[PDB]
């Protein structure tokens, strides 16, 4: 049990969207990803807009010159930060892509969950069922989507025993 600067309560801010799909896709994805950890660990969060909350989820169009420019439908889709004094819980989403909620392309729900897990203080895992797996698995089985012992231990080290 050792979370972000020992803080149990983290605030998140939505500063991203999707040009392809509706706003339910992006807003609910961030919250479902944010709360997917809430449904697994006793973490506390709040969604606001002030200026900059703990976790800041922003969009990144082709002018993405902070790490990698737009790649279109490439294998890369997002990047996030966690153990930092400033970049604490901050991520970016490739705007130039087909963000979808049904796995029809760039699953923004799975990606957000994976990005949120990163921002919370976790890196990559090894199990194929793990939400923190280094590969976006085209798993059409959204009825079997869940957290696994692999990523579970990762978030457990953060907010658990
Ligand atoms: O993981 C990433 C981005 N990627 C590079 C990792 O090598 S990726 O290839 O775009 C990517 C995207 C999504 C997922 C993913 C999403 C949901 C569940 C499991 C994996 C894994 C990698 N950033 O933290
Ligand atoms: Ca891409
Ligand atoms: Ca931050
Ligand atoms: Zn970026
Ligand atoms: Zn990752």
């Amino acid at each position: 049990g050792i979370p972000k600067w020992r803080k149990t309560h983290l605030t998140y801010r939505i500063v991203n969207y999707t040009p392809d799909l509706p706003k339910d896709a992006v807003d609910s994805a961030v919250e479902k990803a944010l709360k997917v950890w809430e449904e697994v660990t006793p973490l506390t969060f709040s969604r606001l807009y002030e200026g900059e909350a703990d976790i800041m989820i922003s969009f990144a169009v082709r002018e993405h010159g902070d790490f990698y420019p737009f790649d279109g439908p490439g294998n890369v889709l997002a990047h996030a930060y966690a153990p930092g004094p400033g970049i604490n819980g901050d991520a970016h989403f490739d705007d130039d892509e087909q963000w979808t909620k049904d796995t029809t392309g760039t699953n923004l729900f799975l990606v957000a969950a994976h990005e949120i897990g990163h921002s919370l203080g976790l890196f990559h895992s090894a199990n194929t069922e793990a939400l923190m797996y280094p590969l976006y698995h085209s798993l059409t089985d959204l009825t079997r989507f869940r957290l696994s012992q692999d990523d579970i231990n990762g978030i457990q080290s953060l907010y658990g025993p």
